[PDB]
């Protein structure tokens, strides 16, 4: 299924939220624009220093445990009402991250929801 | 509700569990639909019941999205909401952490909480 983009969808309340967030972020990762919107809304890919951009927002957004690791329950919260549905179907496969870094994780988990649900899916 | 398919395939791990941790049919029905309450060997029960529906990991923690998918269908959405707020079990062994989950899904939905 295709990416679901737009007015309402992604929430532009949750984009404009996570601006500053993703400017801190890119500035401390180095992730190119294009590796953002390729992996939003395109295939998905894997890059070194998009891992780290994802790992950075998790950790920006205030959505991990006392040792950095994302918290589900936490990151559920954190997101628009609007997607209250959508993320908890898009995380009900992704529970358990794999990697041998925050990095590796925070892709994992990303990669995940891209799989479960492409259309619902974007990056930040 | 719960659903038939339910009731029937928790039979054989009920007789089993029972008789692996002495817990009494009373314990059950009260946790299942009155308050919540803790008993030691109902929370045995639950751990020996997630044990032998094959729904843990490799050290015998429950696996939630195996638990999930051996779920019927019918109670999926039902699961999801209940199990949203309940995903970082806390105990010092297998039957306290079961316990923790069976608590955090009744807290969470006691109308559509069950325990067979
Ligand atoms: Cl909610
Ligand atoms: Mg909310
Ligand atoms: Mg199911
Ligand atoms: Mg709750």
């Amino acid at each position: 299924v295709t990416p679901r983009r737009d007015a309402e969808y992604p929430p532009p309340e949750f984009l404009e939220a996570m601006k500053p967030l993703r400017e801190i972020c890119i500035k401390k990762t180095g992730v190119t624009e294009e590796a953002i919107i390729e992996f939003s809304d395109g295939k998905v890919h894997e890059d070194e220093n998009l891992k780290c951009y994802m790992n950075c927002l998790f950790h920006e957004a205030k959505v991990v445990d006392d040792t950095g690791h994302v918290h589900l329950e936490k990151l559920h919260d954190a997101l628009p009402d609007s997607m209250h549905d959508i993320a908890l179907h898009m995380g009900k496969r992704c529970l358990y991250p794999e990697g041998e870094n925050l990095c590796e994780k925070a892709f994992w988990l990303h990669k995940c929801w891209k799989e479960s649900d492409p259309k619902h899916y974007f990056l930040i």
